[PDB]
């Protein structure tokens, strides 16, 4: 179910493929929502899922005295979060501008719903997420298994894999806990953490069992409006500021800093993206690489742009996993795609061979993800 | 008329930092308004001025409606346009979804009017500007050599320095092609031109190469959309033949996003795009190590910039040689109570005890020409022009 | 049906050939006027043929009083435009010194027509021609990956390579915008673009470790037109459509130097210019050197240079040429008994020469385009051992 | 006399620059017309002359009916030669094409004596054009002595010169014959000697160190011909004169159709195209290669072409050229008067030109083969 310059490959052409690519100088992973489905995680359309459910009054004010959405689109489950958030500034920074008193009451009642939404579906565990004993479950079956395929397809003298991903939780970091491993997310300490690029460039030396990591969605990282970020526990946490949160149901102030929103310019100097795209860029530009994807939802416009350049690097075998691709194909077929959709439909039509693009369906989860990848084997020694 | 701390600057000094300068990564000049009076182009305050006297009937919709603009900042001139540009579209875009008519058309209005006053200095040449060879005019003769002494100094193989504009003028492409050098910037191809912003890691080789990173900071005006939000760039003839015309002189001819300028559409991820990678990647290039940054006669009217600066101080190789005509007025100003943003944060930013501060009060010298008189040129340096007595004896020929 | 050095070979041999050619130093492609053909364009006797339909009672009255073509002649289609517009210009140039005011408009009106014909059957899009969007059209589904196969059978240390062709269109960057491919065609700026070999002299590269292309085009371009400043500038197509095609159509006016493209038997009839001057020089330092190879798309072969030179070309070993060629029966029969056109006789030249360094193919079907284009087969990936 | 700049120079700067002028990477000599003057050679205004009086009323009818040339024009003898000889086999086509036989019989009368002009004169041999072993003739001995001086002076292992001539006699050719020297000018052959191109891109080598040169002809040559089959069949001159050009020049009257390749006869059809557009266009090559230089003499820039290729190479900022005119006195004297052609006008305006590029030696006498020979040094090892 691969697919590479428009001809397919056989199942011994993807295990030599796997092999050779796993000794390959550098390896990174980033991935969507292929495997948090299972754990119980929250995604964008949950968000809507849930707006729907629980709020008639602001839905209904949008839906006729601003017409936003119609209850087609609505059912058809579509309807954008991000953009509606920067719709939400535009219509409230106006009302801030001729002092509309009583339409700030709905939009602030909006934005409170949303970014509690957004900061409130991060857990998966209910309020035993501030409590202990968190890596050691079994429900990370795979999740940790993927770790430690990645740090034993090693050899002295290499640096270590980096990781990407779409989590808002802390699953990954949790299987980290259990098993030990030194991750790294970009602060250093316990009592005090600050951003600092210099810190994202330690290595260890034995005189190993790591990895790194690196969150689209970022935010432990608490800002009090003191124009800086720290991080502790989720307790910690917990019990200082988001417990206000919990039976207040007042208005969300950008506090703290979580960035969902697409109109970057809502929030003109966001400083977490630029990091975790600076990376992203460091890892294109390079020979013998390897990007999996897989079910990771094209919805984000900067995410569909430097994967079309990354196609001219050749052995950027840029890789893709989409149960759901006929979708795309049958829009682009008859009345065109979205934006997104043409974009990566468009990278995988690209005569080289070395996009490498997967529809197969119900095999592409993230179980074949996990499973496909071997165990090095230490001394091949000869075979003839 | 040149203060380093209040030490005294030398001939000598100045000649060893510029050449301790031209062997860095990176090597550039910046110019202000003050310096680019010779361009052809025009301030904030023309449009400002402009909009006022052509369209006084509107000025109650900027208060009496929507507090848009006060009085003391319309009086002194104290209103930045982008705020008021992206206020208007946002009225715009909530009186589409609000099926509201007359403020709809208020705004439509509105913005014809600012789009025809700004437009008007941009093309530099005037109705010439669809002409093609644009070069053949002296105006642009300055442009040229200046070019070539901020990569003259770079030796074989090394890194190609970069060039950084405030206003969104297109003199660079114009004297490079007179030169005969291509910058990269995003645009790319012959028919259908896109935006490439890997194209900024890129280089050339030789089988058997100096050029640019090109950047358009404000805006431009042969920037465009083509119905499909993606960006293009093409030949001034074109621009200047088919749209920009009647954007000047149709009276009521408006429609929706066609437009990449200034700063106009950020609500719309795919323009914001634009501006907010030219800024990463700016801001990425002051992370490298071993690299000169310049700030030279700049009013520092910008916010983000100066915060910026601020927080990167980490580095310990930050250099800054900024002109100033008038220095005593602005001290006895602020020290009274008065002075505007501009004026508190230059003397603030001046107040660090560091002897890597310089202040220029030379008032007119300040400006491009008198820079231009002061230096001297080589004898055998070519200033005279050649290509012209060429042409005609060549077209005399029957 | 494929044949090797005046022998028979198999379409695997044939395959092996071309693998082990595709790893050798230098590779380029000359994709013959007909391989445009499909993609909108038209032949030299598509012109003649729409020449004489559109003014078939004047084409007759001057076959009738002057006779410089017989009506049989263009029954059977063996009439050659190519010495026409030679001829028309002769003619013309003989009345002008002659005055005869009478007689210069009847030329006019065959060479002024005829430069209009062509042009307009090299357009190939029409009044959408202007546009945007191009690449999207499914036809170049081959043309387009021709030119992604010249980047991935590469590796550090080896040349460009290029692309000849000999065609009025610009068909080779409308494929470098639909896939962003840098086919670097001699222009510099984009303002006033103008051509410069020493352009000739440029190639991509990863700076951490990129792609590029070349572009040979002999048959000029249609954006390629000077107004005597001795100059050719580009600028873009959809920008002519309302320039001077129509204009031009639309105008009834003198023929001067319109847009330098070379319909007439006269190739050195650019006795003025530069642009014959740097378009066969390159030509001559490919031909000849080691590990070569000249590809072609083979019908016709109908010149005195190109051909003359490629013939002559071939004293050394290192050089090969792969051609197809379907009429070998019907061709061989008939120049058994009797002689035969200048093309064919040159052609049919080499059918005596037993090189090997020379190869030929037929069977119909598997000697079209399609198998030229999927005759490039992928770079070595991941070798094993089998 | 030297003339660089508008100012004189002494022999020793001139000398001087001459000598550091010897590091050209390639080596060749220009020649033409205009060095035979002074040995005894005829002119243009001789061949018309010669062809008023042999057959002065073929004047009229080309003169007045078909407006070939005015009166005063062809008084002022401003006709390019090859041009009306064209131009009159264009009549000819004409002719046999819309069948005119009075008009095709006067035209035959007229091209037969425009060859029996050109053709009978350029012999230059008379019965000895068709015995053997012409090159043991003493009076091109000095002109032998020539070329020493031109492959003397080449240190071991760097290219041999090359010689370009702007008529179309062999003459020299038979000069340097004698001294055994092999020259390459795209031919090979005994009994059906061609004419091949692919000579221009190879060459010999040596493995005991023994000359060689490239020979360009370009107005024709007094041999080139044809037998249908469109090629240019060199033979030795002998088989010439017993073939067909024994009828042509000393007979009555005699002239055949598409046989003869000179003085450029055919360029109407492409036969020649090929030969002259591939002679000329090597000497562009020659100036493509930077930092090379090219002397003039004995040529009168007779061709508007060669004046714009010389400009078009001063278009860019690293290209010299050097200019000898032998009648620069002569030519400033009659423009003097106000008259003079747009060639005149164009060598008198680049003259007046003030750039230092431009460096001018005309003296008369001075561009003579005497003159330019005594000139010469001679080599330090020849005995004297
Ligand atoms: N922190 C930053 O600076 C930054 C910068 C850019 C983007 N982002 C975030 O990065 C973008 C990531 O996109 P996302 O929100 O779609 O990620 P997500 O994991 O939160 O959501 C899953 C996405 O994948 C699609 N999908 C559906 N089924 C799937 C499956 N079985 N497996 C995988 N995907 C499936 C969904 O349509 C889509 O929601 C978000 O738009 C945005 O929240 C953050
Ligand atoms: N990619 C980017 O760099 C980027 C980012 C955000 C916004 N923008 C653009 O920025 C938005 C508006 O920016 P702007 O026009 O307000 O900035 P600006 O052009 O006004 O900043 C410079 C100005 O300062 C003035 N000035 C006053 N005193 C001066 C002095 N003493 N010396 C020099 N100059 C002096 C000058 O007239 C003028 O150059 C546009 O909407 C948008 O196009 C660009
Ligand atoms: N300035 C320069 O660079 C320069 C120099 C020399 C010549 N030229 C020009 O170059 C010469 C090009 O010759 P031409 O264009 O007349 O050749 P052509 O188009 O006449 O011949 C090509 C051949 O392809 C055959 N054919 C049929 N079907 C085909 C198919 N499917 N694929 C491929 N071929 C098919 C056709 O029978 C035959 O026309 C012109 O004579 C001349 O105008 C230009
Ligand atoms: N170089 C090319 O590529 C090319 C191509 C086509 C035609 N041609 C023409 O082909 C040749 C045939 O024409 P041609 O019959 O006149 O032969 P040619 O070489 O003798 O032409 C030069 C003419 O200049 C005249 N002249 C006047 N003043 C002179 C002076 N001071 N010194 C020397 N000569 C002086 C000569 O009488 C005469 O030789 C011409 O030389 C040339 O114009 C050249």
């Amino acid at each position: 179910s691969i697919y590479q310059g428009g001809n397919k490959l056989n199942e011994d052409d993807f295990r030599s493929h796997v092999y050779s690519l796993c000794q390959l100088d550098n390896v990174g992973v980033l991935l969507g929502a292929g495997a948090s489905v299972g754990c119980g995680g929250k995604t964008m359309k949950d968000v809507w899922k849930s707006f729907k459910q629980n709020y008639p009054e602001l839905l209904g004010a949008l839906i006729d005295k601003y017409l936003l959405v119609s209850q087609i689109d609505s059912d058809n489950n579509l309807v954008n979060v991000e953009l509606l958030i920067d719709e939400a500034t535009k219509f409230l920074s106006v009302a801030k501008t001729r002092r509309c008193e009583d339409e700030e009451e709905e939009f602030r009642k909006i934005l409170s719903s949303l970014y509690k939404e957004v900061t409130k579906a991060a857990l998966l565990t209910g309020e035993q997420f501030r409590e202990k004993n968190q890596g050691k479950k079994d429900a990370f079956k795979y999740h940790k298994e993927l770790i430690s395929k990645l740090i034993s397809n090693r050899q002295p003298g290499q640096s270590a894999p980096a990781i990407f991903t779409t989590n808002y939780d802390l699953a990954l970091e949790w299987a980290a806990e259990d098993l030990g491993i030194q991750l790294f997310n970009g602060f250093s300490g316990l009592h005090t953490r600050q951003f600092y690029p210099q810190n994202f460039d330690l290595a260890f030396r034995n005189v190993h069992y790591h990895a790194y990591l690196y969150k689209l969605h970022g935010s432990t990282w608490y800002q009090n409006d003191s124009l800086t970020v720290n991080e502790v526990s989720a307790s910690q946490a917990y019990d200082e500021y988001i417990n206000d949160i919990i039976n207040k149901d007042d208005f969300y102030r950008g506090q703290h800093l979580i960035y969902p929103g697409a109109n970057k310019y809502s929030h003109t100097i966001g400083f977490v993206y630029g990091e975790m795209f600076r990376r992203f860029g460091e890892f294109i530009s390079k020979p013998q690489t390897a990007l999996f994807i897989n079910g990771f939802g094209f919805g984000d416009y900067h995410i569909n742009r430097i994967i079309l350049g990354a196609l001219l690097n050749p052995s950027f075998h840029v890789v893709i996993y989409y149960p759901e691709l006929k979708e795309a194909i049958t829009k682009v077929s008859k009345g065109g795609g979205s934006e997104a959709e043409k974009a990566i439909v468009t990278l995988k039509n690209m005569a080289f061979n070395q996009v490498t693009v997967v529809g197969g369906g119900s095999k592409a989860y993230f179980n074949s993800f996990v499973e496909h990848l071997p165990y090095p084997v230490l001394f091949p020694r000869d075979n003839i």
